């Protein structure tokens, strides 16, 4: 499993990328597709990645680097390549390429797809914080989301939750 950088310069990648984004996701999930692609080539602390299993492009990742941690966005892989061990083969490499602490957002646990979602990170080493986190919009007007961050590798909820929610919140999500 291969992590690589993508800009909109890489035309059928980006394309994979995109197509699969919005077949994923609901419409409300991710910010607007001409934003996506100017965040990809503008932005230099924001990753866009396709994720290949030797040259077979099985997803994309996408993820912000805030120089003591790193943010997932976006993680998907194609559903066609369902319960092929994918995900748990993606998740362990995603831990080597990214070294420091990994955060991500996570559905809080109503539905037992949810309850599923958060077993699954957390046999693979992330720590659920319970803390009331919410991921504010990317459609203005549209709702903020209740939601729980994972965690892997050394932070403490305790200490470090209030710094990184208000680092996503900003950056990522341009509140304020």
């Amino acid at each position: 499993i291969r992590f690589q950088p993508i800009t909109t310069s890489d035309v059928q990648h980006y394309k994979f990328m995109e197509e699969l984004l919005v077949e994923s996701f609901p419409p409300e999930e991710y910010r607007e597709l001409e934003h996506l692609r100017e965040y990809t080539d503008r932005i230099g602390n924001f990753h866009n990645n396709i994720i290949f299993d030797d040259d077979l492009p099985i997803g994309f990742i996408t993820y912000w680097d805030f120089d003591e941690f790193y943010y997932v966005e976006h993680f998907a892989t194609n559903p066609a390549l369902r319960n092929g061990g994918y995900g748990k083969r993606t998740l362990e490499h995603l831990c080597e390429f990214l070294k420091r602490p990994i955060v991500l957002e996570v559905e809080r646990p109503v539905e037992e797809m949810a309850k599923r979602r958060i077993n699954f990170y957390q046999r693979h080493g992330f720590t659920l914080w319970e803390k009331d986190y919410y991921q504010p919009p990317y459609k203005e007007g549209d709702d903020f989301l209740p939601m729980y961050l994972m965690v892997h590798g050394n932070l403490d909820a305790e200490k470090d939750y209030e710094g990184i929610r208000h680092k996503l919140h900003t950056i990522v999500y341009g509140v304020k």
